[PDB]
Formats: C-alpha cells, structure tokens, sequence
C-alpha cells in the first residue's frame, strides 16, 4: 500500500508552487527595496516574469500610494505583469477605478513584518480574467513600510499540475485552502473504510486529504 509514504511524495510535490511563490517574492522585493527608478524596475520586472515558470501567471510591485497628489494620473503607481509574452497593465493606476490599497491581497500585508507571507482567497482577476491565488509580502526601504509585492498563482495551471501528480502516483487527493475552498479534487471519495492521509501546510495554509486510487 504505502498510501503514507506516497502522501509525502504527493505533498513534496505540491510544495513546489508554494517554495516557487515564496522565490519569486523574494526577488520582487529586492527590486522594490532598491534604489532603481521606475523604469529600471519595470524593466527588472518585464524579465523576472518572463524567466519565472510553473503556476505563476501574473504579479509585481503596489507602492504605498500618495492619495494626496492633485494630479489623479500620480496617486497610483502599481507595477503589474501579466504572462500571456509579458504585457504590463496600468489598470489598477486610474483613481477613477478606486485604487489597489483596499484589496484583500494587499491589506492583509500592509505595514506586516518583512518576511510574512500572505494567502489571498480564489479570485478571478478583474483585468487579466485569470481565476487564481495571490501570495503578497510586504517591503520595506528606509525602515518605512514602501509597499506590497504579489505573486499569482494561475489556478487552471495548479489543478493540472496537481491532478497529474496525483495520478501518477495512484493516488485521490482534496486539497483545501485557508478559506476552506476546494482548490482541487481529483478522484477522491471514501468508501469501504478506506484511509485517509491528512497533511497540513499550516494552520491557516493548505490542507490536503489524500486516499489509495483503484
Ligand atoms: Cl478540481
């Protein structure tokens, strides 16, 4: 049987998006706590979503904005990229839409500790359409709170991904997130007394049930 031991392979796997997320951070918020403008960033960002792989589909920087400036086109000043061949969107920058300082992915990390990592809910993107996942971190320069760096994980992508692995490896699996919702299921059910191998993520991280495919 070996259902526990095929479990940790399973979970190994399903890791790889999440240390693949957390990378990704990490270097978009190098290049936010550093000292290069605008267009050296949207530069450095153009290319770090083009050599980045797997489920990431879309991300970049959201500087604290400056709500106060009379000029509406200078408040917002989001750095956003979208895997289609990487398009930059200046969507989010119009005050007329509202801004991005209120979204969920952003207030979760918002004047956090460096270094915490935050899960957003599923979501369909409202400019690219893309239903995904957001990990958001903030950054920090000067001591001063600077922002929010995101990463989204493509949810068509993660379910391929994860579906396959189960697969291979015989195997059904749930995997929940932190809000509850089924992320994936792929031949999963429990009859016959069968076992169940749960492996949790974290408390408020993914959570996946895993059982024996026949
Ligand atoms: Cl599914």
């Amino acid at each position: 049987n070996n259902l526990a031991l095929r479990a940790e392979l399973l979970a190994t796997q399903i890791r790889e998006p999440l240390n693949n997320s957390i990378g990704v951070l990490q270097s978009l918020t190098s290049i936010g706590k550093s000292a290069a403008d605008k267009e050296e960033q949207e530069r450095m960002l153009r290319s770090l979503f083009s050599v980045v792989g797997g489920v990431i589909i879309s991300g970049g920087l959201w500087p604290e904005p400056n709500l106060s400036a009379t000029d509406p086109s200078l408040r917002y000043d989001s750095l956003f990229f979208n895997k289609a061949q990487v398009d930059q969107l200046s969507s989010w920058n119009n005050p007329k839409a509202g801004g991005y300082d209120r979204e969920s992915w952003y207030l979760a990390a918002e004047r956090e500790a460096e270094g915490l990592y935050f899960w957003s809910p599923v979501y369909v993107d409202p400019y690219t359409r893309v239903e995904m996942i957001t990990v958001s971190t903030p950054y920090y320069r000067n001591g001063q709170f600077a922002g929010v760096a995101t990463v989204d994980l493509s949810l068509e992508s993660l379910i391929q991904f994860v579906a396959a692995t189960a697969e291979q490896y015989n195997l059904g699996v749930n995997l929940k997130d932190a809000f509850g919702v089924e992320v994936v299921s792929h031949n999963f059910r429990t009859y016959d007394n069968a076992l169940v191998s749960y492996y949790s993520f974290g408390e408020f991280n993914w959570q996946i049930e895993v059982v024996n495919a026949n």
